[PDB]
């Protein structure tokens, strides 16, 4: 994995949006394989992060050829309270489950949701860090 991003003079990896906040300390991300845990992540931390491979550039890793470097970026809204997934022009695409996202239009995401990035069939499944 290496990058080799000679379109245009140097441009980022993401936008942080203006209604992206800070989340409190009870939430975490997830992966499953369709009914199945496969890992678990924190999204707990910033308001924004990414969804691809390159960690050089990305916070996350999709761990898919398939997918790139940024395939997506994930967003904490702070006026909703919830996350967003902003399909960045990803390779084939972003759904939330049963639902289609934009590649440029975020879209929220509910707990104990799921998403189904492009290629990662997986089941991104948001969850919140409830009551113990």
């Amino acid at each position: 994995m290496a990058a080799a991003v000679n379109s245009g003079s140097s441009l980022p990896l993401f936008d942080c949006p203006t209604w992206a906040g800070k989340p409190p300390p009870g939430l975490h991300l997830d992966v499953v394989k369709g009914d199945k845990l496969i890992e678990k992540l924190i999204i707990d931390e910033k308001k924004y992060y990414l969804f691809g491979r390159n960690p050089d550039l990305c916070d996350f890793t999709i761990d898919h050829q398939s997918c790139s470097r940024v395939h997506a970026a994930l967003v904490y809204h702070k006026h909703l309270k919830r996350v967003f997934l902003i399909d960045l022009n990803s390779t084939h695409g972003t759904f939330l489950g049963h639902i289609r996202l934009e590649p440029h239009k975020p879209q929220q995401i509910p707990i104990d949701s799921t998403v189904s990035f492009g290629a990662s069939t997986r089941a991104y499944t948001l969850r919140e860090k409830p009551q113990t």
